[PDB]
């Protein structure tokens, strides 16, 4: 009855090509739920997290497609929306699967906020694109009016970029822990969580930014005193010389060794880098192993028999 | 004591369906301050709310994209409003409780409600949802999606969807568990995400909305709550609009309200459902139900304001 925080990736929620159509997602989630059911069968208790890239982007585009006079919801509200959207899909599918196996349990979806620091370098150097392509005139206006920041897209137009600060604490950790005590499967920290900052006087205030789901999941695992941090992606694990000549997939590696590779740019900042950073952080802060593997091989990954096991030292 | 408190539109958005974050944050702060007073007074609570303006806004946005872009189903939009409105309520309530000395977290429960596919409403939809469309746009949407529309006095067209009666709250147990851990729980947003039972145990989401008051009354009965509270804009139920007499009923036997209801005194688009919900709670549990104003919530919870419905 050990506890594992399992961080799902895009392949568990959306179809090939980033399709957020209800059809595509329901099929992907069915596959992911079946596999998660296997893991629960092996005796694990879990807190399942997930990303929300295509989904939050879709919502951003939708609100921006409205007539100029209509209000656009802020990014943190869009993020909250994705927690219910993706969360419900996983919740409904997993419950159905467990039921089909004779297990009658309800899967809660915890609306989750993540505390970030206002001093984080990302707030002054936003680089995460979110939403549709903006025209020059509209973008310059948004910058003048709301202080939005943009990056030029080589194919034409501009992309709004927002901060991606590092997670400091999981505000709703206690609700997640309580949910876990009551159910073997809990969905939380969707999209990396809703970012808030502490204002003077103890007041928490939501901010327009995104938080890396892997870094956040690692922090959650540490704060829950989880027995294991699992990152499920679309590759067998971590590899050095990935997609290159001397490519080699690691089966086990000391966090200290991976940290060296990380500092040399061996892991793309847009994919495996954050996952390796997350795994290392978990090992350093808890002293317990973390594993990065394929969603397909999840059952074995959890047993540490597949994927890359990041070890202490 | 456990009270199920059904919040209305004035608690979440601004007049004229103003769903901007500024207007909703302000509205929610006002409602949360009042709810915090209720909790400080000793009550434990499951707080529900509607989502009319919010779910309508989502539909409007999804349809604003080029026709080929994926459109999310109504059940997903409803779920989205639960996190949207839920987050706002949760955030502000926690802040208000903290200032009053209660350092607690407020959970938001994603909630589904079971309905029956044979419900008469499915083939005779009458619940208006979404933005107001023009005649040409509407007929085009009917050909494109098979949607049904209702024309208003001003010539505007609004989509109408089924609003079947709630049968059971699928996530009742999660709501009960949350309530055991926290004095304030937000659940059943918008009346709940509707689903129907199919071959086996399978639950199938359906295109429809459920009345939030009827669903709240059902939840209150299934949680064995001590009180069902419906907070709205009016001080209570009105049956007399003449210069003389009491303005709003202070208390009334279930059978008395039922008679007024059967006479047409309460429009199905407004007070009708609230009265039906209060009557149902009283008949099923024998405990009192009250319909009052959000402003006077503190007196309402105590049954010293609003219309108190009693068994009889």
């Amino acid at each position: 009855g050990r506890l594992a925080v399992i961080a799902l990736g895009g392949n568990a929620i959306a179809g090939p090509g980033m399709d957020v159509s209800v059809e595509s997602q329901t099929a992907a989630v069915k596959r992911a739920s079946s596999i998660i059911a296997d893991v629960l069968a092996d005796g694990w208790r879990s807190v399942i997290t997930h990303g929300n890239g295509p989904q939050v982007g879709y919502l951003s585009e939708a609100f921006e497609a409205l007539p100029p006079e209509r209000p656009r919801q802020p990014l943190y509200i869009a993020t909250a929306m994705t927690q219910a959207w993706i969360g419900l899909l996983l919740k409904h599918s997993l419950e159905e699967e467990l039921r089909r196996r004779g297990l009658n349990v309800l899967v809660p979806v915890v609306i989750s906020r993540v505390l970030v620091d206002v001093s984080d370098p990302s707030f002054n150097n936003p680089s995460k694109p979110v939403g549709p392509i903006y025209g020059r005139e509209e973008a310059e206006e948004l910058s003048r009016r709301y202080g939005w920041v943009f990056k030029r897209d080589p194919r034409g137009g501009f992309r709004r970029v927002v901060p991606s600060p590092r997670p400091v604490s999981i505000v709703d950790r206690d609700l997640i822990a309580e949910a876990s005590a009551e159910s073997p499967a809990v969905v939380a920290l969707g999209g990396g969580g809703v970012p808030v900052v502490e204002r003077p006087g103890g007041v928490l205030e939501p901010v327009e930014a995104v938080v890396d789901k892997d870094l956040a999941s690692s922090l959650l695992a540490t704060q829950l005193n989880a027995d294991l941090l699992v990152i499920l992606t679309d590759v067998p694990g971590v590899a050095v010389n990935y997609g290159r000549e001397g490519e080699r997939w690691l089966r086990r590696a000391a966090a200290s060794e991976l940290k060296k590779y990380l500092r040399e740019g061996h892991f793309p900042p847009g994919s495996m880098g954050p996952k390796v950073e997350a795994a290392i952080s978990f090992v350093e802060r808890t002293g317990k192993p973390a594993v990065i593997g394929s969603l397909e091989e999840a059952r074995q990954v959890l047993s540490l028999q597949a994927g890359t096991v990041v070890m202490l030292g």
